[PDB]
């Protein structure tokens, strides 16, 4: 089913691992062209070494003025993941201010921020495009000790609708997708004993965790033209956990 | 919390066991008129033993014909609660016809048939009015064996909504009410295994069973007009469920 990302310049955070990284190596693979963003610079020389082509930019994305000074001379960009987050776990009572404001700075404050700088590029290029949005399982379901994880989530599939609601009428699709656990670092920082991991896994009806694989299929379809009628929305790729 | 229930009239569909004949007892204290239609006489039989002054009505409600005779003749109502259902559970690859009919006859048509007969009468005195549904936690959570059931508590969430759009011109609401398991009789033949109980009271924060006085308190807050601007909703009286 050709998607039509070949030759398209698009933009992914957290592009140094995990999700964001698989993300990069799928759309250099299929013809696109990638500008891959992330924090740690290490991870974007392997990855320029590996992807040959690509553009790397190095900033942390928590920082709104060295990303504006980062990323404003970009250029054009027709797609955009916004994929960086980080998951800072602390039971309820336990949850410190700087946590909060973290959390919210990277995994929000930034995708509104990232998106406002390629929106305004389409806009002035009269061009359509889209962003996908990398939300979590966790957006509308509670688990213990992610109280601040799982509000920038939940905070995130809103501003997601918000987005798809405001850029629709200038052609830019927004949508999000929502995995169960992956066992990237993040996830085997958390999930990797036997016993966490199965109370999880018995909610999954298909049975077991995601792969990078099954995120960047659903990543690449919601960017490209073949889901044309579909913005503001929330793709689950969670084995059926939401069903049940 | 004056609700001013006092006076009305409340029709109440399986008012002979479980959740229903807890709810004719609380509206009989308040001195509300109540009409209590249920399958079963001596269960009605007793019931007016209890609560003297109901009127009941024996009849079959998933016989549309049956009770529009019944019904058609019974007065001003003012209020309504649509309780009665079954739960006739077959895995999904042993679901027979049969129990698709019936479950939806009961738990489904009846509701549109016992609400039309209400809503007419209500706007023909030009009064205001409204109507609870009790649905369940499995209307929007999926359980094994319960493909028919959880079907007709999705539709019943969904019909309430439609109801309430059509309605709402006349003054009158429509609520859902969702419960988790509560131990009528209805919960006793499936959840009574302690295995059975386990797996589900693990995922409810509340970590227990809702009581049929719950159930009750949600209906009736829901019927009074301390519930204005409320229509069109599904209350969970699940202790949590549903957030994780
Ligand atoms: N893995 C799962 O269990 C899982 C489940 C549900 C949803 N998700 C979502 O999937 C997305 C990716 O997660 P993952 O498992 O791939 O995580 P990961 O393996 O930890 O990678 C996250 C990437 O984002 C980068 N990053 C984080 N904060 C940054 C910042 N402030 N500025 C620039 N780059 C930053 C990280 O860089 P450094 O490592 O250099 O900091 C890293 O390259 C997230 O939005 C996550 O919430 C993951
Ligand atoms: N108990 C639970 O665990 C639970 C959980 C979530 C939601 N709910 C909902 O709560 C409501 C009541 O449940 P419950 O536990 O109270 O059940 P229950 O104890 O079995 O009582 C149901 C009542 O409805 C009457 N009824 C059933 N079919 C009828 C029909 N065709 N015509 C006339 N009356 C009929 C029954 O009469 P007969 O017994 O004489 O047939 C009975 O009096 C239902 O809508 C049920 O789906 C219950
Ligand atoms: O809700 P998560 O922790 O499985 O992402
Ligand atoms: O009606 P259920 O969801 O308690 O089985
Ligand atoms: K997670
Ligand atoms: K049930």
């Amino acid at each position: 089913m050709e998607l039509f990302l070949a030759g398209r310049r698009v933009l992914v955070t957290g592009a140094g691992k995990g999700i964001g990284r698989g993300t990069v190596q799928a759309l250099h693979a299929t013809g696109a062209r990638v500008v891959a963003v992330s924090r740690t610079q290490a991870d974007l020389d392997s990855l320029v070494r590996e992807c040959p082509g690509i553009e790397p930019v190095c900033v942390d994305l928590g920082d709104w003025e060295a990303t504006e000074r980062a990323l404003g001379s970009v250029g054009p960009v027709d797609l955009l993941v916004n994929n960086a987050a980080v998951a800072l776990l602390q039971p309820f009572l336990e949850v410190t201010k700087e946590a909060f404001d973290r959390s919210f700075e990277v995994n929000l404050r930034a995708v509104i921020q990232v998106s406002q700088i390629v929106a305004r590029g389409l806009i002035a290029r009269g061009v359509p495009g889209a962003i996908v949005n990398v939300s979590s399982q966790c957006s509308q379901r509670a688990v213990t000790n992610h109280s601040v994880y799982c509000s920038t989530k939940g905070a995130l599939d809103m501003l997601t609708k918000v987005m798809a609601l405001e850029l629709g009428p200038h052609k830019i699709r927004v949508n999000a997708v929502n995995p169960t656990v992956v066992m990237t670092s993040m996830g085997q920082a958390t999930w990797s004993d036997p016993h966490k991991a199965k109370t999880m896994l018995n909610r999954i009806p298909l049975g077991k965790f995601a792969e990078v694989e099954h995120v960047v299929n659903a990543i690449l379809f919601l960017l490209s033209d073949r889901s044309g009628m579909t913005t503001g929305s929330t793709l689950p790729v969670e084995g059926g956990f939401w069903a049940c």
